[PDB]
């Protein structure tokens, strides 16, 4: 993998460094603590804190009960409809790696080398330039794929 960072603060708002073309991998590699309500990784347009950025892609795992994956867009501060997996592999108390590939009309998620999710395209991948880790995780990697 290319320009990795290791246990990076909570939390992380960093540059992805190069242009998210088809075949761009994200690989996150990391842990949930016991007490996790959810957790989210957004790729954004920019780090603008207000107003706030507008999120291409929000994925957002969640705890509660059985839990879920719920993903997102965020445009001009207004979230669009909810996609929601209920079938989450995610657990507190577990390590994890997530694998983001960029295709050229949606994102694929594969989590502990499993296919998790499809989530289409609702902002331009090339607007992307920004990598949000916020909530209750612990981030062991951050790595990069290009071309
Ligand atoms: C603002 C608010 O409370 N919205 C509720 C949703 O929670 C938000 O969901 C988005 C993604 O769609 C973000 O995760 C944000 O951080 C959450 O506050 C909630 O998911 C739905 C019910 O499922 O209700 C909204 O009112
Ligand atoms: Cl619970």
């Amino acid at each position: 993998l290319q320009n990795i960072i290791y246990n990076p603060v909570i939390p992380f708002v960093g540059t992805i460094p190069d242009q998210l073309d088809p075949g761009t991998l994200i690989v996150i590699r990391g842990h949930v603590p016991s007490d996790a309500d959810r957790f989210q990784v957004d790729l954004q347009n920019g780090s603008s804190v207000k107003p706030r950025a507008d999120v291409a892609f929000h994925f957002n795992p969640r705890f509660k009960r059985a839990g879920c994956i719920v993903c997102n867009t965020l445009i001009n501060e207004k979230w669009g409809r909810e996609e929601i997996t209920y079938d989450t592999p995610f657990k507190r108390e577990k390590s994890f790696e997530i694998v983001i590939m960029v295709l050229k009309d949606k994102f694929q998620v594969a989590v502990n080398g499993k296919h998790t999710l499809l989530y289409g395209h609702r902002i331009g991948p090339e607007k992307i330039d920004t990598l949000g880790i916020y909530g209750k995780v612990n981030i062991h990697s951050i790595g990069f794929s290009f071309s």
